[PDB]
């Protein structure tokens, strides 16, 4: 152990840990469930502390060595060597006060070691005085939240979306000439090509990308600089703009300071809205994933128009039986995003006065949705999408058995003659040709020259 | 017109209307959307005013004629002749104050006419003084809410549920001997009978009934008697128990006075919980309705194991094409109940101190869900369920084409021989028999005596 | 009555009605609940039939008189004289087939009367043959859905939003100089002006407008032209673009034909996404409405920093008691939009193959949300927002009683002296001045010159 | 490493791990997010494998040593020494096939070591042949799901609920004599005692317990015995009842075999319904937690009627400022449960035919809700509830400042005189007494003897 100290007194802290007293004490008051802060949030919080250090130094508010050590300590968190120094549960103070201190304490104890070498009360860097300089838990957590979200969106989900789109766009191109029977209300309908159907999946993904991109500008607005209530009391007038510019410099993302800090602190609106676009993508992905599994159902008693890769071990006595596992993982996580959206909306609508204190819950759900969506699309693409192949013989079989093509005959034989063979064929269990020949309305050769599915699109 | 008067002054009211000034004034302040109070709520509100009149009279708090006229006026509302006297939107005061007055005013003006004959300021019955005697908008609306819900549950939804159950139970009984191929993950699986599958739908409906019944006792608790904050200030000690007994006498439902009026006024918990059972039934109905439509998909390119009644006009050129319209109405309303549940939960969790003021919205959603569920099951039963018929030839065809029966051979020929024909059959596109015969492992007669689907359940 | 006839036969229809047989028959098969198509959807459906007539005529597909009469009949629906000719419930066929026919039949019977004069089987205009020419229930309903939504958004909700924003922006401007104590976690915090707080409400509304506007382009895409499965079988190549241009000409909205008809028919993605922006606005409105009611709570035992207009009749014995009725209507409808979003998401994710058959439910929820939001903001603005007034004396009282201003003393007397008076004041129940004077650290005059709330923002 | 082997071939597995090939391979196909199976599910899965072993042995289906070693290996999982042997993500095959195998493999390799000693291909116990004997992933996962849920409900959540109830019931008893002003619509209302208000919180918790208990019987029904599709093909007729009895013997819970295995496999109805009761408790907890934070707001500019324990370190310059941290953690997790309910409902309504394949997601949400609820109530009780204390002087102050007591004067001086002092007092900013004395209607002594808040309940 090691006795660390805060305004309430001294408390025992594991010697091999970098956190201080406040983190240790919160660890006892909030022993709820098992959800902790996500790594991406922790790194976004480190990035925030680093940019803040750099700006403070620029404004002569922090000495060269003090600032340089905090930033250097931050890079270690980013390097991933302090993942185990953040034990706090998601279910803490609604402002994310604890996790802010947790970062301040780990960064203070470590920056101290990077200078003199005291981890503990005799440290050279103060968590509150130096690490948390020109800030507040009120404006730091919201900033970390936006940094984590924008970056997760820009380099984790969007790349995977564009990738799924390209694979499906190529599959669409390759199967452009394969005509199949359409289905409306789950009933046989007018034919269309396999590529046309898949092109629908592609159009959907392109539309979604568009909707996700419109929600980025609002998420790119940072609260850092509004301090406690948004007035920005006790901070350099240039601090807000400066910290935003620095964060943008290092992340290469379009971060800007929020034009209205009161809106930035009082709400989680940017994320409520951004998640609206995500549940939209989940509804799209659910339909695409559903189409795939149904299209691949069988091998004998389903639809079986396409085949997908069999990734899980099977049985020799069970040839052709392939459970659509990737489709099941994607549909399941799509339900999660829908649920997460309700949690986010309830927390986002519950702000009071100057601050919204439902933040840890909101970012937990939001980050999880991006993670699920991005990884789900990656897994779906790699283990399923690239392997979509048409069962051409099965597709032809179905096409020739349906009555939906009887429309192509009308231009030669009126509705009367056409509807005649479709009635008998259906009653006797005959195909359009079989029935047409028996009713002597035309020959096989004429049938085969009149019913051209490739011409009815 | 007719100038009616309230504490804010006099206001013009349509001469041919029975409502007073307060209703007229609210009509101008809450012009939001088009949702009004449901007829069932209005009748439950009338029943409440009637029972209150009867108890007041019993406690010598209201004269024989005054009480008798209010009750007689109430019966007219119940008789359905005053449906047009309640113009108020759902989006009013969260306590349902307006609609309470709306009832007080219509019942005062009418009870007046049932005595002397003055509809207006010179009326013989006072809305507040006589009609709203020993009550408050705070405890009257919650009572009307519970009266409307319990009754809608007991004689509108439960009867329809039991009816759907019986139809499906009989269909289950009739198809007990029809063996079909099962489907897990949408892939062909081990066989089961059609009656067994349908018995699953029945077990689900019986379970749901059970869950709906457990939520009734809490909804049967009435708030009437707690007045403004639950203390029951200014009401006869026997009033609460007496009004509950009277309501139970006339509705034949097990109404009782709420043991804790503070919980009764501060929350909508009974309905939040009751609606939990309703969204449960919706998830069950959605699955049953989905099974039906998929099982009936076709006529040629789907599953087509069963046929359902064609209720909508079709085309001669489109024989066998039957859209599962009832399944589409039921699945759509099941989504609505899910949505309604979220609205209900948000309002139910938003109570503050002594009173929950999200009531008009809560009962609007709850009543709509019961209405949708009860009517949906009635329509589904009548126009679909009773008409479920098996396409026996299609079912056999699928059964004999699948490879899932190769298991029945193992008890004669080892896994090695069995898996051999299943591999070839699948590869060459042959049935188990066809492949088995070609591999000379057994004869057609032996195959037909070994693979008995009626014995593998 | 009047015997109308369809492919299933003849059926009795009320003589005084304009609808035909199919509408009459659906009226019996879908007797579910009481929700019917909203007037805005019906008018959007009429606008669609009108533009389709005009384009058909342009392509020599419909004679001058036939086309002119259908359009003229459509304008009557738009003029609002046929509101009672659409009895169909929302809970019908998922494609909205019935309501499409309902429009075809009313427009056929009426256009007939506008020519010769036969309402019924001997009519001069055929619902299917002339009214439903070059269309399908599959592509007509989705078009009507988008027409109704975009127009409701552009001229019903956005105008009300901008209006609420301007009122609040002016209230913000007027109270810019009124300093009040801030509240974080519901605890007293650093001060800010009333105008700054309200400016937060304004920034939120401006952001929302921005988010709603980004969702319009996708909703402006029309499916009309894709026919049954999206291939656009049996329609003039120029039909799609032409009908879109015409609809844009008459509505003055930026309608365009959907680049991908398969996405347009297979999903309700545009509305799932658009509603995402609406639930975002509801979360914002809920917070603003909550701030108002809490800020106006009292008159004696709450916060009471502002007063709002008393629109409902009160009691002389209850002076100052004003229930925040508008805030209760707005918060209630905000919960509804949240619920509606879940219904919309479930239906939007349930599309199968070529068509989504959850449409009537989706547009019912979407249209209701716009209606609730637009009307709610109108009612809130008019009956509450414009009347927001600060209780300046109450605000000063609270400001001078709080300990939050002790920070302003530090620049004269160190933390030691400052924290001393804040400790005693809190313990003894004294103000900062009262305690400061007793501890002889400074004079009243010095206190009154050092603690300037107007300088700590 | 160590080369393990399955039907797809051999694969490299970490030598220091107990899992086999299938687990290793799934680990690569389902790299989605970071959610893994909860410890409680894993232990419920171990309990299932143990009871299955014991029954197999009883039916002479598994040798003494084979059975004894599997059970002994299971107890080690229960002892918590194999927590790190289950790497699988929640986002896997919808039936939970992988995690079932993951358990089979770890239990096979370990039971082998408990006999001869071969961890790997030359092991003495076969995962599929011995560990997964008389079972299927289809009926084993649903059983583990119900075992985990019932036990978490019975010994984790209910105990915490009853504990919170008792604390609040005692606080209610202790403050029974403390009269305070009520609040309806957030406006001052008729008075009630603090104990009466808190008794409302208690009544709510007692009601919830009741609702949670009604959902247990359905969750106590186990699917184990229905095998693949529910027919129970290839299992001892007594197997189902026997395994249920054994599980009940060891867990001491009322487990029984599901009367209908088709309903048990095709749906997650029991959990959809059980979670309905949980979101009900969350709406109740949200209100209680909200009442507390608002009641404790201040120290100067809020309500401040009660004080709560300050558990987080503060500032000397900030005396009396105590953020309601426990209330913020509880309200946040209540939003989560609401969200989780939507995820659960969507998955529960998406079952197809013989099996629901949304199970891993459903149990993940359900288990998390119980965990959050149970731990939240424990933390809230311990760190907040037991410390609720009334600010008696603040409560009196508010009581004497309000106009709500003017009603008590009417029985001496008519409405005219009473409403007179309430009007002036409100206008001049005087209390009822102050105004009453100035208007010479009565003396201070008479006022102090007529306005008795302890008598108006």
């Amino acid at each position: 152990v090691r006795s660390e100290k805060d305004s309430m007194g001294a408390i025992d802290v594991p010697a091999d840990k970098l956190w201080g007293a406040q983190t240790q004490r919160s660890l006892e008051h909030f022993r709820i469930s098992t959800e902790k802060m996500p790594t991406s949030l922790i790194h976004a919080l480190a990035l925030t502390k680093r940019a803040a250090a750099k700006v403070n130094e620029d404004l002569g508010l922090l000495s060269e060595e003090k600032a340089s050590a905090i930033r250097q300590a931050a890079d270690e968190v980013l390097a991933g060597q302090h993942d185990d120094e953040f034990p706090l549960a998601i279910w803490q103070t609604g402002s994310g006060t604890q996790s802010n201190m947790n970062m301040n304490e780990v960064l203070a104890n470590r920056a101290s070691e990077l200078l003199g070498g005291v981890r503990g009360m005799e440290r050279k860097v103060h968590p509150n005085d130096d690490v948390n300089k020109s800030q507040s838990s009120n404006d730091v957590f919201p900033t970390a939240m936006h940094v984590a979200a924008l970056l997760a969106l820009r380099k984790q989900l969007i790349p995977q979306l564009k990738t799924l789109t390209q694979t499906l766009n190529e599959k669409s191109r390759a199967f452009a000439d394969i005509v199949k029977i359409g289905r409306t209300h789950l009933q046989d309908a007018t034919p269309l090509t396999l590529g046309q159907e898949i092109s629908g999946w592609v159009a959907m993904l392109e539309h979604n990308l568009k909707h996700i991109e419109y929600s980025l500008p609002h998420v790119a607005e940072l609260a850092l600089g509004g301090t406690a209530v948004g007035t920005g009391l006790n901070t350099h007038p240039e601090y807000a703009r400066r910290v935003a510019d620095e964060l943008a410099v290092i992340t290469c993302a379009p971060f800007v300071t929020a034009p209205n800090k009161f809106e930035a602190l009082a709400t989680c609106d940017a994320l409520v809205q951004a998640h609206g676009a995500l549940k939209g993508l989940a509804a799209s992905l659910m339909k695409i994933a559903n189409d795939v599994r149904w299209l691949a159902s069988g091998p004998r008693c389903g639809i079986g128009e396409i085949s997908i890769p069999e990734n899980e071990p099977g049985s020799s006595i069970m040839p052709g039986k392939v459970n659509p596992t990737q489709c099941e993982a994607l549909t399941m996580l799509c339900c999660q995003v829908m649920g997460n959206d309700v949690a986010i909306n309830m927390g986002g609508a519950s702000g009071n006065f100057e601050l919204n204190v439902f933040r840890p819950m909101v970012i937990h759900n939001f980050l999880q949705s991006v993670r699920l969506l991005a990884d789900g699309m990656e897994s779906f693409n790699k283990h399923c999408a690239v392997g979509i192949e048409p069962n051409r013989e099965r597709i032809n079989q179905l096409l020739n058995e349906s009555l939906m093509l009887v429309t192509a005959l009308n231009t030669h034989i009126g509705y009367d003659k056409a509807a005649e063979i479709a009635k008998k064929a259906h009653k006797e269990g005959l195909t359009l040709k079989a029935a047409a020949l028996a009713l002597g309305y035309l020959s096989e050769a004429e049938f085969d020259s009149w019913v051209r599915p490739e011409q009815m699109v």
